[PDB]
């Protein structure tokens, strides 16, 4: 028996939502500025296991057990009672400080203020609250991947650490503490991977299908790290980087110029259909290196 | 066609299963003592042994491919080969002088081909009369399929080529690579290895926690604590430094953390401790 | 064919310049004020008369340039042009709001060309309608024969093809250059000035002994610290902080000491004052003296 | 005055050649190997008979230079020089130990003198019994006006004056220069050309348009491709490194792509083969085609 | 001589009695609002007559001092001013104008000087009619005996000397300063304190060890975290940006570390809490 | 009652030895390579002490008693039943393992093996021994500073770091713990100061007098920097800068050219009469730029 609240109903909100929503017992209130966009957010959910369905991964029954866990609305109407609060909206700091400032006065003492940040500072978010403020961070798609980072602020106690890491365990991920650090630990190991394959292409040292081709082989990784920059988004890539670069100072994480051209021209990835390789309607992909 | 390994070692021995495991291939498993070349293929034929015994290979094959293998010296058996693969000790005037010795043994249509992933390709073959071209295996050779050929500067296509031919005749997926530090697997995994010591050093996670981390949020098959202490923390540390030392750029710094538990040797599994401390039982536990 | 240049300094007017003395061609000036446009035209007719008094020019050849640049009001003029040469200020939204004000003013059927030093192509124009695309002038534009045509990742050959051929038909001399930071003579030429000023900063040599070491030492021209007063100071710390700031990397850091200068408007020859003091004897003295 | 050149690749023949050009000075052309330093006066004795068949040169004046110039066997003659000019390999335990053995050879007044590039003069000349002074020299030394004097810090002022004097003697301008990793021409030229390396190894344009957009764009005699198989691809090589270790700053790394030919042999003109290969026919083309 | 202090801040209170200390000066405490300015004179009061009651100055020479001072505006009791001091808010815009402003009221002879530390001097007076000059003060300004003479790209060498020449004249020893991100000072200290918080961050001592061996191994009055905790972690945080910003030198990056103290409003002994924990007692906790 | 054998009898094993020898209690064999050179050593501290004692700041009796404690000699001869080895000697990494090597047959099991090093591994210097190695480094002069930074190597037990810890309290030191990495606590903060001022005086920003008096009077400290890096030695720092620089391989700590070159002239400070100052006879001391 839970309640949990997820402030945002975009990407990562949906798939939040629907990693708490999949426990038998917990009940999530899907949470945005406006009603029609947490409509919009339960619709895609609902949208998207119609697919599954059609493709024989999900029986019926579970979709709908999993959307009759959901209901849409605003923050002020349904997370009175809360036992968590993930927040998972857009990624700039006054919003973020502005919505746990609100939540504050609106959820019950118990309730514990979590956010799904992975750019921004989980100490300076939460640094006005009456209560702790503490990072989950997911892993797309949040209802599959195993993995959730736990990030201790500067003030963080750990009893609120602790009570992330039952929650996770009691919903079948797999907690791992992380103190407050940019990029944490698998954004900061493996974005740079991608920088440097990006690297690697633009100084002429090897073709993209050939970079590709070596991670897998020779590392028995299951993407290409350029494969991977496109599935993951160019642009996030792009941002990511800069954020280890600007918070460390450090030139060992400065971006890739070939991936910043890239981004300037639209060339985002999956999302746009061209990022390193070109995405055809007969599901073909070629490198843009031909 | 007949195949040259130069270095009856781990990964020589690996490159000699690789051509002899194709029907047609006969390899010549060469070192500096005869004793060490048939030490090679004594290895390489008990291994194989216990393949059978497993029963993961007709014992006719395991004869077949041990018996295609033929210890000695280079200047006994490598004159009528028609690909040299060295896979000897990496060091500059050692593979220098032994290509320059092959260069008067073999016969003018044999390949030269090197096995080196941290000494330069065009220096080694830098005043021979034929040229030098990088054929990069992965351990083991016989398993893994990747095949990095790495072109010199003044290696001509036509020799990248064939090599890239050769390989896709043994059953390997070739890899152009123009020469540079670290080609392209060990330029984007070592310093990964190198960045999770410095999340570890910072105190930013756990070595566990980081290594899962890894592999339920990447999707890898190995945590990047766990692959450092399987690959052996003295051959991350050198790769490191050659990167560093080759660009000059301080992005490659190795950890400080691994460059102290080397100095301990405390190089992962070859010794029983690196990141990790590897119980007599099968369970290994982090030094944290 | 009419061309519409947009800026009226030292770029501007030697594009102008570069296309007037060409003949056939009719030039748009413009700048933001009127006032600054006209002693655009002003200070082109002002360099013609010298040239004409030396016996460089004839008299009728500069007329009949000077007769084909046009000061227009920063527009009105840029309407039917066939070509667009921006050269305002090296600032990113400086140039999309002037390209953002042009796509209208502008014949539909017309090429975009910005003369940017290092800033992106691709970046430059991303909401307009038409192509954007890179031709690069050199300070003194009517003198100098290299262009840098450079194509953003949205810019088809058409227009890359068509400013290579504007290019040698008024007697420049294109080389195409992919999109990156500086291109190529900029990347290599202001940090060389970068390096002259750290060698002054740390008193390795003084001003003059760097200067004629390197047009004694290594054939060129002019001393980097000459050339960064030609070129203006102000520009080529914009070079290098967008060098800086695109690549990440310390090695294109700006030297303190050409910042310093910048903070205090000693510019070079544009102010009278940079390394160099510019006296009305038309000489120039080292401000270490 | 008599002069002793350490060294007979292509600088000691041009030092040589910049002191037996001027009238009353005589030369002493030193190597390795005798018929290494007897090749030296015979390329010598070769670039005069072309520029004499050109009518460059009178033949009464070439034979009277050559005639200057007399190769020892790397001394016997450095006996009673009164001035040495060292110009052997680029390696610091190289120019010690050839110091070394020559504070002896010669006579006790005389002066030392290094065409070292980038090299520390102070520790070069350690234990010696006189000052060691630094006369840097600019490829083509005969002809290239330049000469950089550094002083170490155990230099007197009448050796880096008579340094001075002996440079105008001989029709060349000397600049004074502190000591420091590069001096002043190195510091600048030489990453320079490893930037426009670095612009080829990314693609940005390649080897032609690089070294015509620096010749046409800054109006520099060779572009920095050619300057860098002009100058010894592996003394460019050797310069960066010895940048990146003085200052210990990644500005000066040198680009991959040079050292990659520089251990393939292909270290420019004197090996046929650089960034361009040099034809019989006496044209170049660049190894990209 | 006649000297006025443009904002009546700490800084500006300590300027004012800096000046007003030595006898035959007068000084204007002016703000921008005439209550600041008299909330200024009033904090110098309340401060001299804790020092009588404390018996180390005499009660008539605190009351001199205090009468020394008119607090007001700019507009008003800075015409005849001999130097001009400012010291108020560390933004490029408003010390701009207000020298632009400070440019007509001041008779021509009057000389301009600034305290700041972070901003350009050479920009601050760009257009103005007169040189602008720094004039770096310590706090507490009328006890610390260095004065930093910053001249600017364009400040004429008989400015500096005149400001050189006050110095001595008011009892200080000035320190000329070609203008440089962090001068001399702040350039050498805050990277200090800097390099502990990294020692810390990265494992290899702790908060209590860092400081006590500066003080007892190089004999400093202060452990560096200590001594952050007093200059405050925010202005050792903005100084190092400063540092980062105008070389671009990655030396000079800021920690980690620091940076989220400053995020959670641990700032030192200003909020009570930094690397040390400040009790009700007098004792400081490390929060090791 | 304790047996301390220090290992090298140059400038910082004499003083090493009188730190030990001052307090009751404690006697002190001071070694090296040959019985001669501990002679020397010996001497030189004798020597010492009759200069103090002429000054008038320390009693003869005093002097005497110290001298009595400390014995020279061989390893071989003297270290048998040891309780401490404090190895002082030549900074070279084979001459500590050969010494440690042949001090673990030599010397009893429950002998504690220390090195005052500060430019090497801890963690190598040890590696094949059978016993633990810990850093135990001292400050010129040994015998009056009393910071000690306590080494623990990547083997180091932490008994053996608290035997130190109690031994340094013993003698009256205040034991700083360090985990080990280059230039421990001090020299990594203090080093990088000194060179600072140097690019300082280099890039022109301040003169010599100028950054020392700045330093002085700003920042309360007793030396200015320059003035404290001809006292320490030019050479030194040239050698920790670059020891830092290439073990963390962070061009952060690259050492300034203006203080190379002056290490290349001789010019080393207090200890050849010139650096950053010109030591007069009369000692008066001028900075360089007059
Ligand atoms: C690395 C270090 O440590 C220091 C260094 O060296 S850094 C590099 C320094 N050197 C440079 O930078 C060189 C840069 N490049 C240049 O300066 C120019 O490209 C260059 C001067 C070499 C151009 O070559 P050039 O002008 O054709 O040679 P130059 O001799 O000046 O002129 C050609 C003429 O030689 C003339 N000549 C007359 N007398 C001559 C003589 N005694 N010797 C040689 N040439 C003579 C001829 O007239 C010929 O011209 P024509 O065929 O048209 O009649
Ligand atoms: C920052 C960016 O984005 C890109 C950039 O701009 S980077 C910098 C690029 N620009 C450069 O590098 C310039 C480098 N410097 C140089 O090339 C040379 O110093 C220089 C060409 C400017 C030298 O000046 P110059 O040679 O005296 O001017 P130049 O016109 O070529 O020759 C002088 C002659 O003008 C001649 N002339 C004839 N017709 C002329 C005309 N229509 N216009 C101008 N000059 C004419 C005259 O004959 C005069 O010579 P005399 O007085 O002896 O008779
Ligand atoms: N040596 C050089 O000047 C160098 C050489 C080639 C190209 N670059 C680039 O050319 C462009 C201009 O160079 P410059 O020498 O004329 O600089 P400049 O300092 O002389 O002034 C630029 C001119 O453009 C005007 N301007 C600014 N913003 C404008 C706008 N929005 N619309 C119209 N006019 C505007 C300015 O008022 C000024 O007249 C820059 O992008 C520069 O990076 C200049
Ligand atoms: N473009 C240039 O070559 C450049 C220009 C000016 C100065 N620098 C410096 O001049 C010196 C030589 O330049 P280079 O062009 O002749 O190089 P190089 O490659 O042409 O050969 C140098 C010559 O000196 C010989 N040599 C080497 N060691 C010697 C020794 N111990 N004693 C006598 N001779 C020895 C070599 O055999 C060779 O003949 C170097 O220090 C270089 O850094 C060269």
């Amino acid at each position: 028996a839970m309640k949990i609240g997820v402030i945002g109903a975009g990407t990562m909100g949906q798939g939040i939502a629907k990693a708490f929503a999949q426990v038998e017992g917990n009940t999530v209130a899907l949470c945005d500025i406006k009603q029609e966009w947490a409509e919009n957010g339960l619709a895609k959910i609902k949208k998207g296991y119609e697919k599954l369905v059609a493709k024989g991964k999900i029986p019926q029954e579970k979709a709908d057990a999993i959307v009759a866990a959901i209901t849409p609305g605003l923050k002020e109407n349904l997370c009175a009672d809360c036992d968590l609060i993930v927040e998972a909206a857009f990624e700039d700091m006054k919003v973020k400080q502005t919505t746990f400032g609100e939540l504050d006065k609106i959820c019950k003492p118990e309730c514990i203020f979590a956010s799904n940040t992975a750019s921004l500072s989980i100490t300076e978010i939460g640094k006005g609250l009456s209560r702790p403020l503490v990072g989950m961070h997911f892993f797309n798609p949040a209802d599959r991947m195993k993995l959730i980072e736990v990030i201790a602020g500067c003030n963080t106690p750990a009893e609120t650490v602790e009570k992330i890491k039952e929650i996770s365990v009691a919903i079948g991920k797999n907690p791992v503490q992380v103190n407050e650090a940019a990029g944490f630990v698998v954004n900061r190991i493996l974005i740079p991977m991608i920088n440097e394959a990006a690297f690697i292409k633009m100084e002429g040292v090897s073709d993209i299908a050939g970079i590709d081709t070596a991670m897998k082989l020779g590392a028995n990784h299951p993407m290409g790290p350029l494969e991977l920059g496109d599935f993951i988004g160019l642009d996030i890539c792009l941002a990511i980087m800069d954020v280890l670069y600007h918070e460390t100072g450090d030139s060992k994480y400065r971006a890739c110029p070939l991936i910043r051209k890239m981004v300037r021209g639209g060339n985002l990835g999956c999302k746009t259909g061209k990022g390193f390789y070109v995405y055809n309607a007969d599901r073909t992909k070629t490198p843009v290196d031909q």
